[PDB]
């Protein structure tokens, strides 16, 4: 299954042929870093890479990026060429983006793009910075839907990773209501290939109650995201456990007991009230405690087991491929080869199959 663009049923993505779907993959980062490409490279050929990951069962990569490498002539500085990767040589971070997205496709991959960044230096808690404005966000989106436009290997964007304070979340100022920005990237995007999914993330604080960031999506019951286009719209959450941070809740004593509550307050609710699909873009940890390893063990089955749900339940999207991210460390071992199968173990109730060849 997977064939052609996809598009919404209620609570679950279908394909073309309307097959439900379920996302249920890997964030594989660095074209938002400012080594301009995807990290590990310096190690292992990229269809290698891709390759173990379809084998190891994933089969979406949400693939971060910044504007940065949208600047012409932006070139990757962390690749080794030697017996690997020859392709690759002498290619824009652009065309080295083009190269992965193409083979991910022919081997069943499907590819979600997320503008993680505004320029490789950081994160932004809006959508617009002094430096990156409002409107080159928006002409980035359209410059790369219009550059994958016709491979739905690429099925939809990530509007902006992790909105926060002060972002609000249908407070009216045009400001910083990161509702209203959505619609306006969105349609802007839809404006140019109206078959893409629009994933749209949460702020982090709403009516007084703040959660991790984009993973607020508490206001999205009244204050809805509409787009041009019906039947486009995933919201998305992210969320984590202690490695990452501190949370009133770890410390509940009731613990793991009120975490569905918590999820489901901030972003369950639209898919247990049937509202859209809901996507967890973002999630991972350490696993190095006892907490973290009751969190990812409940989180699973609250995302609902493959085998007693099918595709009707939770997208996902764990953090990360790499295991150079320290707070959550990765599926892979320092040695860009090896697999924490033991951590792999904690997803295998929610994976899925891999799609057609595109």
């Amino acid at each position: 299954a997977g064939g052609g663009y996809w598009h919404t049923s209620g609570r679950e993505i279908l394909d073309a042929n309307n097959v439900p779907v379920r996302i249920a993959g890997i964030n594989w980062f660095g074209f938002e870093t400012c080594n301009y490409v995807v990290h590990g490279l310096w190690s292992r050929d990229y269809r290698s890479m891709l390759d173990q990951i379809k084998s190891l069962g994933y089969n979406t990569i949400r693939l971060p990026y910044s504007d940065d490498i949208l600047k012409p002539g932006t070139m990757p500085n962390s690749i080794n060429f030697y017996q690997m990767n020859q392709d690759l040589q002498g290619l824009t971070s652009l065309q080295v983006m083009d190269k992965i997205v193409a083979y991910a496709g022919q081997i069943g991959l499907r590819i979600i793009l997320d503008r993680h960044r505004p320029d490789c230096s950081g994160q932004s808690a809006l959508w617009y910075t002094s430096s990156v404005s409002e409107a080159t966000w928006i002409s980035d989106l359209q410059a790369l839907a219009q550059r994958y436009k016709g491979n739905p290997t690429v099925v939809g964007f990530d509007l902006h990773n992790e909105p926060h304070d002060p972002a609000c979340w249908g407070c009216g100022d045009p400001s910083i209501d990161w509702r209203l920005a959505a619609e306006r990237a969105g349609n802007a995007v839809l404006s140019v290939n109206p078959n893409l999914l629009i994933f749209v993330e949460g702020v982090q604080s709403y009516n007084g109650d703040s959660y991790w960031w984009g993973g607020n999506l508490q206001g999205a019951g009244q204050y809805p995201v509409v787009l041009n286009v019906p039947n486009r719209l995933v919201y998305s959450a992210h969320d984590y456990a202690t490695s990452v941070g501190p949370q009133t809740w770890f410390s509940d004593p009731t613990f793991p007991n009120n975490m569905p509550g918590i999820w489901n307050k901030n972003w369950g609710y639209l898919f247990n009230q049937n509202i859209a699909p809901v996507w967890l873009g973002e999630f991972g940890t350490t696993l190095q405690s006892t907490t973290d390893q009751t969190w990812l063990k409940t989180l699973v089955q609250y995302l609902r087991p493959t085998a007693q749900y099918g595709a009707d339940s939770f997208q996902w999207t764990f953090w990360s491929w790499n295991p150079d991210s320290g707070d959550t460390g990765g599926i892979l071992k320092d040695d860009w080869q090896t697999v924490d199968t033991d951590k792999d173990g904690y997803l295998a109730p929610i994976k899925s199959s891999i799609f057609d060849p595109v």
